[PDB]
Parts: structure tokens; C-alpha cells; sequence
């Protein structure tokens, strides 16, 4: 009653998959609400309080590269409308305010610092806006959104993510505001094809959640409808389960290659609050979350505010490189483990887990009805994590794994079990000394391809 | 009119990757071949499709020869008989004595496409004169979604899945309203880099099937020319799709959707025998691919086998003599040597010698006449210019002025064109140079050249 020769080929387009490989970005939250102490601005301040002092986007850059971010999305214009460079379209912009005599233009400044630090970018462009007094007008907002994104899809390089937020706070008899989304799809594809649109978009599918929570399976592969659940019996970005063979068998061909991006902030809030310098996420609990969502096929978007005194907070910096080192470590013991991968079938494409290449991968005979890995390590060592990885240009497959650990006295135990694994499951365990893992995929939406399969110790 | 909007957009990944294979083949084989006909009238016997002899390698061996850069293949044209054992239907090669009903002429294209270095491209016609639930509305979307499923995961990957608009049921046929929006998630969810052409917003008919190609001919053109082959109109036979005339009034309502011209080397797509006298020449082929490879158009050249299995000798023998001429071409090109001087941003003007298409020349803002002078080692016999845009970053060229020094000092207009594109190829009469200036004239913005060159073709 399934697809599986529709399912098991849905596949990511090249942007996709080039934005999958970035794993993990930030986000900046800057704007009036730093200088108000706002998380939503009511909208209609005055831009003369858009004062910071000593802005230094080259410190907030140096910070993200020890970070190891790959990239930064900044919010040129939050929900509350004030727009961080100069707008042809509204004088409720950074060119009405005393920042920079007036003269300043922090797209421009973040967006070439950005480059110097080998940092892609993107941008952030609220649709709710609370003070541009065109909205809820219908046309007319739609004609002054695509005109600011047309400047910022133009005069600012290459873009990686436009970020569409489908927060909207006008409620019970506020204003409606029905978006052309398609008008600005075209927009944002005729300007910047190779950038993902985001959330109220068609390439990047917002998790679900704000607080860094990651579902136990996530499934790149769900309905189409799901791409439009953030734009206006229902589903929705928030259901745990989106991709099952029972959540989806009965929409056929209906379904699409649509990831996951989980947002959260390393703060409470959003935007820099001083209140909140003792509430700033450690290096430690940063690095669980990255072991979480890039282990849990899950894109990690993190949220680093800057102050109103122009910088990253000591705290934040600390955490970041602590993130940074954390996470280059992880990568250098994946890289160098060394481990004789021993297979179930195909044994000729054994060697194409344990080679370092994201474009080679095992995939078991057809006829395997019990596909397996073997990783034997070179002596006894104690490892508390298994990682695999799909060759997922080519579709999402595995449905469930069951990983056992053969001890040095030659009995075994189960290590641990996962769903999904798509871009890459880190499967995490208590410290456990062996001499080899066995890794039983025993569910597959057909055959399942595996570019990398490793055992290693956090 | 809105220049910061139209000279920025810009094609995507695939559709580049498209535009830089230029040429590549159609075959038009099946029931038809068997028949002797153009368009089949539907529910002819599978019987029928016994083919005697069929050897795709001595297809793919000459389209090699003709330097093709992919094969299309008819898997199933408008009479509905598909060219592999689809499970949708039994009005295929299963129900035929070919290859004794074990046969899939997609997988031996396509096999033999990979061996010789050929993308291969799949035609599957929306119009269907056999299957029955054409015309019933989604059962009939259910029936061609279940087909393209089948070619989009069976045979490796597919550069272009050509939708043809193409439909003679007239007014008291049946009606069929597709449900293009849901073709297009199958083939974007299978085969993601494919371009949907035709019926399909990657890549846009030409607008005949006569080999003809426009004067002036725009990338950047009114979005709804994506919709006019799906059922004051626009359509995409009109001369002029793109001016800043046509156009200025959509504001955003534009895209970047590049020109296919198709054309068959026989007055017909399928192979007739009494056409083997109507074969274009290697020399008429060579001028189409000036003309459109010249002309910012990808050209589709049709080549049918026959029902004796092979592409015929009269075809090989052209595509033989094409696939010469323009590696003659390609080789005079990557032979000149001259010097590049600019009207402005010198640092930037060996750009536009040194072969990189990704690498360009832009005039400053405020140039107020941007040009190029490619001054020769000596006097030299030419008889074209090639320009190229680096249309990654747009399509910007409205006007080109060429004038030739000659070696006494005197100067001529040696021919005009508007726009540029993937690539201008301006011909003219055989004239000795000194040098040639290239006068871009007129222009949407700066525009950024990767390629200027003066050649004898
Ligand atoms: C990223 C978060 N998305 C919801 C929005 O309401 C919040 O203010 C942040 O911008
Ligand atoms: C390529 C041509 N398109 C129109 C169709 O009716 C013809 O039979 C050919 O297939
Ligand atoms: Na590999
Ligand atoms: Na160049």
C-alpha cells in the first residue's frame, strides 16, 4: 500500500544539497529591539534610539569562524520594521537614525565581513511588519516586499538562505495581510537561484520548535503540503511524526524533498539582553546540541545576538570557540579512526564506508535480507558513539538500525537503536569498551546507499 | 522600467548547465518508424513494432561524430506505443516481437548514451491517442505520473524531460487538463538537475520547429510564457518576447527561460524512406548551429533511425561533416592570437581572451561608451565575431556595433546584432583586418563579457 520506488528516490536538488553540507550557521538578531530590550517591537519607534556604540562586525565574524559556522543569516528587518540598511522604499531605516551620522549600513558592513571570513550569507526579511504602513493592504505590501528584497538580492552579493518567518502576531482583529508568496518565489529564484528559501518556503523546512528540540526520526521525504504550513485534519511543522510509511503512503507521489532546519538561540531571547549574560548556553551544552541536530538529520541554525555596545558578549565568544574546538576535535578523531569494515553483501564496496569520501557508499545486494556492517577496531578501545551517513543525493531510505558491540571477552551486547539516518545519525551511548560493532540496518526503504559507517568516542 | 531587477536575473544551476551543452540530438523512433508515419492515429497493433536489426550503438557512434552533447529519446510519442515494458499499460514493447517482447529500447539508449559520453533526455507525450484514461482528467495524471516514476528511476539520471504541447483532438476530442503542477514535483522530486522543457518553466520552445531563429533573442522574458503552451495573448511564436518594450510593464513577472530550437534533419521527425533524398547537408547543419549556437538558442537536431534498426547513411555522412566543421570551428577559435584593449577597467580586459568562461570584463559605471579593440599580430582574414555574456550574472546586451580597421587605416561596419546572450556569432563577408572594435552600444547596465574574439570560420 506504499510507494517505495517513488519514496526511496525523492532527492535533494543541488541546492539542497549543498546547503545540507553547511551543517550548522548562525543567525544574528540585531536591530531596534537591542536597543529597546525587545524581543517583538510594538513597531513605530523612533529610529533616533537605533544608537549602538562601537559596532565591530569583524569581532562578531572572528567569533562565528571559531564557532566553525559556515555562514551567517542577520535579520535585516524584524517583525517590528526597522530596516538595517538603507531602503529606497521607507525612511524607517538605519539612514533616519544617528548610527553612523546617519550614513551607516549593516547589510553592507556584516554581508563584506562575512566574505573576508569565509562565511557564507543570508538574509532575514520579516513578512509581519508592524510599522510599514502598506501592510494589510494586500498588493501594495507585496509590491514594497519584493522591492526590498530586490536591493538585498542585488547590491549585496551572493546569498546562501532567505529566511521567510511565518511568525505573526496581529491576531484576533488585527490586520490581514495575504502574501503573494509565488510573486516572491519568483523574485528570490530570478535573483538568487542557488539560495534556499527558508521556512515559508519551498527548500528549507523550519523543524518545528524554537528550543533546539530534534525529532527522534527525521524524514527528508514528506508531503508537499508541508511547504506551505507556516504561509497562512491539519499538518503541521510542529507533528512529531511527518514522513512514516503510515504518515505518508496515501499521498503518493505527493511528497518532496523538504529538510529540516532547527533554530534556537544560545540566549533565552533573541535579541541581546544584558539580564540574560548569565543565562548564555556553555560550549558543553552547545556541542550536545550540535551532536543532536547535525547527528539527527537536522540542519543546526544558532542564534548569537550582538549587544547594544556593537560586540558578542564574553560569554557567547567563550562558548563559540568552545563549540568550535569541541567540534573540530569530534572531526579530526571521525577522520583518522581506523577501523576493517566488513559487510554483509557487496563486500566490494566495503572500503567506500571507512574512505573519507561523501560520494562513495555501500549499498547491500537486493536479495540481502539482513544487510550489516562490521567495524573492527585494531585493539580493545571504548568508544560511546556509532556514526552513519547516507549517500543522500540519492534518497533517504533507512528506517531503522540496531547497533551491537562485540566485548573483548567475545560476548556481545545492543548498543543502541535509531530510525532515520539521512545526512548523518550520531548514535550516542554510555562508554563501552569493544572490539568491534556491528551496525544491523534493519529497516530500508529499499536498498539503503551508506557513505560513511564509524565508531569513535565523544 | 526596472534595470536593477531585469539585468540581475539570472539563470539557475541546471538551466546554465543546460545552455552549456548548446547542441544535443532527438530521436524520433517508434510505432511510427513502422508505420511510415508522423503522427500515429493510435491502438495500432503492437504486432506492428518489429524492427529489424535496431543497434543504438551505431546511433550513438554518430552523434558522436556530430559532437552531440545528449540524446532526447521518444520513449512514447503523441500514438501513445512506449518504448520500454511500462507496467501502466500493455501498449508497449512487452506486447511487441521485438527482442521476443523482452525488449527496453529506453534502457538500450540510455545504456549506450553513458558508454558514449552522452546525457541522455526523455520524451514521454502528454497527448495520449491510445491510453485509455486520456482525456478522464486525474486518472489519466495518475497514469502519466506512474510513467514518468518509471523513466525518472529506471535509467540513471536524465538532463531534460521534454513535455511536448503539441495536441490534434480539436474541438470535438477529448479533454485532458493536466496537472502540470504535479508533473513538475515528480520530475523535480526524481530528477532534480533535469530541465523541464515545453510544457515545463526550465526551458521554452522556440516557437517553430522550422529551424528558425530570432534576431534579437532574450533569456530574461515575461513569466507567464511558462504557461503558454499548458492549454493581448503572449506566445511563444511572437518576434519580440523581451524588449524593454514587451516587458517593462510586468515589473518582477519575468524569468530567466532560455530559447530550444528544434528542427529535424528530414522534413519529418520519424524516418521515411522517401525523405533519404531530404537529408540536410553537413554545410546547411553547420549554418543552423551558427545560427542558433550564434543566437543564444540551444539547438535540438532530430535525427530518426530506421526501421532497418540504424541511423542512415545520408544522416551519418551530415552529422558526420557537422561535427567537423565545428571542431574546425573550435580550433580556429583556440588558435587566434590577438591583444584585447578596453574603453575602461583595463585591469579586466585579458578576460576576455583567455578562454575561462568564468572569468569577464565590465566597464565602469560611468563609461558612456563601452568597447573593445582586439587588435590582430598582422593583417588577418576574418569573417566573425564571437561574444559571449557571463550570463551566471544575467543577460544585459541590447546593442553591438562591429567596425574593422582595415592595413591602410581606413575602417568599415562590418555588421550590428542586439542581443548577446549564452553567445553572438556575427558573420559577415570574408575582410582583411588590422584589428575590430566592438562597440556594445547599448546595454541594460554594465555588461559582463567572458569571450570576444574575431575568427574565420
Ligand atoms: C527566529 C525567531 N522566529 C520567530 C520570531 O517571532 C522570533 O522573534 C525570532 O525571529
Ligand atoms: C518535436 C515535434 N513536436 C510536435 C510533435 O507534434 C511532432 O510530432 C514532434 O514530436
Ligand atoms: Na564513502
Ligand atoms: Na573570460
Amino acid at each position: 500500500g506504499i510507494n517505495l520506488n517513488y519514496l526511496a528516490n525523492v532527492r535533494p536538488s543541488s541546492r539542497q544539497l549543498a546547503w545540507q553540507r553547511m551543517e550548522m550557521y548562525a543567525f544574528l538578531h540585531f536591530g531596534m529591539n537591542t536597543m529597546t530590550d525587545r524581543e517583538w517591537g510594538l513597531g513605530h519607534e523612533d529610529p533616533a534610539l537605533f544608537n549602538p556604540r562601537n559596532v565591530d562586525v569583524d569581532q562578531w565574524m572572528d567569533a562565528l569562524v571559531a564557532g566553525g559556522m559556515a555562514g551567517v543569516i542577520l535579520t535585516c528587518k524584524h517583525h517590528d520594521g526597522f530596516c538595517l540598511w538603507p531602503s529606497r522604499l521607507t525612511r524607517h531605516t538605519v539612514a533616519s537614525s544617528p548610527w553612523r551620522e546617519g550614513k551607516g549600513d549593516l547589510v553592507r558592513e556584516v554581508s563584506e565581513s562575512a566574505r573576508r571570513h569565509g562565511l557564507k550569507f543570508g538574509v532575514y526579511l520579516s513578512p509581519w511588519d508592524r510599522t510599514e504602513e502598506s501592510y494589510g493592504k494586500g498588493k501594495a505590501y507585496d509590491d514594497f516586499y519584493v522591492g526590498q528584497l530586490t536591493e538585498l538580492l542585488t547590491q549585496y552579493g551572493p546569498i546562501f538562505s532567505v529566511w521567510l518567518d511565518g511568525a505573526n502576531g496581529e491576531g484576533k482583529n488585527g490586520k490581514t495581510q495575504y502574501y503573494d508568496w509565488d510573486r516572491y518565489y519568483n523574485v528570490i529564484r530570478s535573483l538568487q537561484p542557488d539560495a534556499v528559501i527558508s521556512v515559508c518556503g519551498p527548500d528549507v523546512r523550519w523543524a518545528g520548535n524554537e528550543a533546539g528540540h530534534v525529532r527522534d526520526n527525521e524524514w527528508s521525504v514528506v508531503p508537499r503540503r508541508l511547504r506551505s504550513a507556516e504561509l497562512t485534519t491539519t499538518v503541521s511543522s510542529q507533528d512529531d511524526d511527518l514522513g512514516s510509511r503510515e504518515a505518508v503512503a496515501g499521498y503518493g507521489d505527493n511528497v518532496c524533498w523538504y529538510p529540516a532546519e532547527v533554530d534556537t538561540s544560545i540566549r533565552p531571547g533573541w535579541f541581546y539582553h544584558q539580564s540574560e549574560d548569565d543565562k548564555v548556553m556553555s560550549a558543553d551544552q552547545l556541542f550536545d546540541l550540535w551532536l543532536s541536530a547535525v547527528g539527527g538529520n537536522s540542519s543546526l541554525l544558532l542564534n548569537i545576538p550582538p549587544s547594544p555596545e556593537g560586540l558578542l558578549a564574553e560569554p557567547d565568544v567563550q562558548s563559540l570557540k568552545g563549540l568550535g574546538r569541541r567540534v573540530s576535535e569530534f572531526r579530526e578523531a571521525l577522520a583518522s579512526v581506523r577501523c576493517e569494515a566488513r559487510t554483509s553483501s557487496a563486500s566490494a564496496a566495503a572500503a567506500h564506508l571507512v574512505d573519507g569520501n561523501r560520494d562513495t557508499f555501500w549499498r547491500p545486494d537486493a536479495d540481502d535480507a539482513a544487510p550489516a556492517i562490521t567495524l573492527t577496531l585494531p585493539q580493545p578501545t571504548t568508544i560511546n558513539a556509532i556514526v552513519i551517513e547516507e549517500a543522500i543525493e540519492h534518497g533517504q531510505r533507512i528506517e531503522h538500525l540496531r547497533v551491537t558491540g562485540a566485548l573483548p571477552d567475545g560476548t556481545e551486547r545492543v548498543l543502541g537503536q535509531a530510525g532515520t539516518v539521512g545526512y548523518r545519525r550520531i548514535l550516542r551511548f554510555d562508554d563501552v569498551e569493544v572490539s568491534s560493532v556491528t551496525l544491523h540496518v534493519d529497516g530500508s526503504r529499499l536498498a539503503p546507499m551508506i557513505s560513511r559507517a564509524a565508531a569513535v568516542r565523544i
